[PDB]
């Protein structure tokens, strides 16, 4: 035990020595007849101690436990694609002509990738194993690997260690890819049409980069909203894009400078459809992934009791202003940026011991107030926070009966935002910035139909569905300090 | 012949006037019962002049011709607006409608005496006005790229072009997933960035200058090490470099990495995947392609496997009456190549490294050996190819391939190099290789060039929706 991190020294040597002896310890091809998970699937049902000696198979995996037993009989745990089988290497069954048994297995360390030629069977004890007549070294593992339960900050830097050791890690990311596919199939079913828009435009704080043979400073997209709308105008009535978006700001458990987003835009759809949409999409994904609508989620971390979140539609809808009003014994007279009212809000913020932001714009004052009182109204369910004001919501179309508000929604899971959508604004005159892009503004003048449109935070969604407290856990190689 | 300046102003006025009259010319919702393409599909088979007057339908589209022509989702139907049927003033409710306007109609389906399939309005609402005058059909420059929504609205080919792009991508995603691959997302921004100049940007609350990925190769390999034996990613990659017909600073790529697969597997792969996509999209393996532009006769490109394979060195050698003795970066040989470049009147690059000298020589002689078929250019040397594993029988070469269509590169792939000692890059990636990368084959596709050929376009600008233009 306790190797002095000289394993590398004594492996890097061992490699060169293998080259010196005429051997190639990194051979080009190994023609395999079967993947581990297939192996398990087609031999799960053998009787303890039954060998199929007339079946010669070629298999590959990574060694993960070199157990030894006798001298003329040696074990190994072999893994591939998230699964394990045993190897039982018997001096008796070993094809001697190719090589001396002891010296063909004395070589194999933990981590090594091997290629075995064997027959399938079960041990007396009933462990399903491969039985090698021959074992080739395909790609050595030069370093000592962490033991099971070995894992820190190393997970994120070196994901390949997480994926190799912690059976949950693999699951976590297999779930991410599921979700994304589910959604793509969800949307394509409904007739939507995936496109790609530009990552860099000419205009949240942005990431700014230069194009050398262009002499123009460009900007990494803070979102996918604008071009898609320009495409609705193009006459792609149902259009979406899944993909990375870049926001220069603080990093924390629910914040990464680059993150995956989906936005779809559905011509001829009002706010009500997007609520029907969201309730239908969330529930179905959750049912798809767990067979039940309810799930468990360790909000306060895995050392603390989980909570149960219930995705059965419908979900609640809360009117942001009416709640803050209700909950503060207060009226918030319009317009919100009026003098009288901003003070009334700052008065509230301080008097409930909460952090004032600078600038104190009514838009930001609302958001804070919301994020204190309302956002954690329900953890045990997802719910919507609807009808935000126009001065929070400048692409959101003016609500049709209620003055001052828009027809917008935001779905919240356990305090955090994961969907944001609204009846789009399509009337160029009402766009206060247009009287944004010169290009986008113009399009609106070519005539945007009534449209509803919706945005999802892929990672936060993934986070909840994979019981992670950090967004760093559900991204494969998050951006770390050096 | 109207002026476009005032047209905007007179419509902008017309909107305000509508609001003054209590009318809302941008109404929130119109509950439609049917899409145009559905309308066509469920009434294609009416007799000329037959009305189904007891069927009241709600439909929407964009007006495109006053005589009215109505379009939605790439298709057109007629509108016939009759005093006979109008729910009562008719003239003043339709004198209002301009070309471009989006409307919502309440009508019944039927055919004109002449057999044109149409909707018949009792009522027509203005849903979203078109404030500008639109291009006449067959009146469309640089405007296509800046304002794509005009291209998509007028030129029935444009829509096709992009519908094809999204097809291809889906075909490939289903192609790969079928075979067991596992889509992932890697980072767009790395600490250290193929051989290409990078886009460089700063993270504010990290206080650090990061690099837009020039490719997806490295992390995927680090994932192979992770034990995702079949892994792929489709997505944008950023290269600070020249723009032209087959070049955009940002472009879509797909790279998959296939553990335990040799270089040959990737040939089988590519020949499969190309042929099948081509068969999938056109029903035949052969396509037509206006290489020299649409004013010039097309050529026929034949995707029936197998495709040819050409040994880069052996060809340049063969074609130049020349031996190119190893090592290539030797003194004697570089000269022998520069001698060749000048003496066949071709542009020398600086630096004159043997790696670049090869590439040029290749791109002149070999790359246009076949236009009428796709073909492979295999076994590049190690000094061109530093992630490519050393070819197993031939010294000096690697086990690499590159599929070329009509002179242009669209696939690049090799038996990966997995032996850290032989690697002459990220401290992170290197390290992974020391944890032990199995034999793996891996492959890269240029989504946009592939699209370009399959959609008969001379420019890569045509198959990207909003290409990056100068203002
Ligand atoms: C496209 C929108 C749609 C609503 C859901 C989501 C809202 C937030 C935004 C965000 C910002 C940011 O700076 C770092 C993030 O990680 C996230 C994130 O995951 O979700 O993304
Ligand atoms: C994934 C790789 C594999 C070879 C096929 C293709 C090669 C080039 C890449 C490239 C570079 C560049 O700086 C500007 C580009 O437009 C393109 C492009 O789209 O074609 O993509
Ligand atoms: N751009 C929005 C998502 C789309 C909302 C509806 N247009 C966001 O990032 O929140
Ligand atoms: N990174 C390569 C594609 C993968 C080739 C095989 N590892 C390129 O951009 O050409
Ligand atoms: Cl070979």
């Amino acid at each position: 035990e306790v190797d002095p991190r000289l394993y590398f020294e004594n492996r890097s040597k061992f490699i060169q020595d293998q080259k010196d002896k005429g051997i190639n310890p990194y051979p080009h091809k190994f023609e395999r007849t079967i993947s581990i998970p297939e192996f398990i699937e087609k031999y799960k049902d053998l009787g303890n101690g039954e060998h199929l000696e007339d079946t010669i198979l070629n298999i590959t995996g990574r060694i993960m436990r070199v157990s030894a037993s006798g001298q003329k009989l040696r074990f190994f745990d072999l893994v591939g694609d998230g699964e394990k089988i045993q190897v039982l290497a018997n001096y008796s069954f070993h094809n001697h002509e190719k090589g001396n048994f002891a010296e063909c297995y004395d070589k194999i360390r933990r981590g090594d990738i091997v290629g075995i030629v064997g027959f399938p069977g079960k041990s007396k004890k009933g462990e399903l194993s491969i039985f090698p007549k021959e074992t080739i070294l395909l790609s050595a593992c030069l370093h000592m690997l962490p033991m099971k339960y070995g894992l820190t900050e190393i997970r994120y830097r070196q994901r390949y260690l997480d994926l190799l050791i912690n059976e949950s890690s693999r699951h976590t990311f297999v779930t991410r890819t599921k979700i994304i596919n589910f959604l793509r199939n969800f949307l394509n079913e409904r007739g939507f049409f995936e496109v790609e828009t530009p990552m860099m435009n000419l205009i949240a704080r942005p990431f700014i980069t230069h194009h050398n043979d262009l002499d123009l400073d460009l900007y990494l997209r803070i979102a996918t909203e604008l071009p898609l709308k320009m495409l609705i105008v193009g006459g792609i009535d149902k259009v979406y894009e899944i993909g990375k978006v870049f926001r220069n700001e603080g990093i924390d458990n629910t914040h990464n400078p680059e993150f995956t987003s989906c936005e779809f835009y559905w011509a001829y759809a009002d706010y009500n459809d997007l609520i029907k949409w969201s309730e239908d999409f969330f529930s179905q994904l959750v049912y798809h992934l767990f067979g039940t609508y309810k799930i468990s989620y360790n909000k306060d971390g895995p050392e603390n009791q989980p909570i149960e979140i219930d995705f059965t539609p419908p979900y609640p809808k809360v009117s942001i202003v009416e709640e803050i009003e209700k909950v503060t014994n207060t009226i918030l007279e319009q317009p919100f940026d009026s003098n009288e009212t901003i003070e009334k809000m700052i008065n509230i913020i301080k008097e409930h011991k909460i952090e004032l932001p600078n600038p104190p714009t009514a838009a930001k004052l609302l958001d804070q107030l919301a994020s204190h009182f309302i956002e954690n109204k329900y953890n045990d369910k997802p719910f919507f926070i609807v009808e935000h004001p126009q001065i929070m919501s400048p692409l959101a179309k003016y609500h049709r009966t209620k003055p001052g508000l828009t027809e917008r929604l935001e779905m919240f899971i356990c305090g955090k935002e994961v969907l944001n959508a609204y009846t789009e604004l399509n009337d160029p005159f009402k766009q206060k910035e247009c009287f944004l892009d010169s290009a986008f503004c113009t399009s609106l003048e070519y005539g945007l139909p009534p449209t509803g449109g919706l945005g999802l935070g892929i990672d936060r969604i993934t986070m909840f569905l994979t019981n992670k407290n950090s967004i760093k856990d559900v991204i494969l190689f998050p951006t770390m300090r050096p």
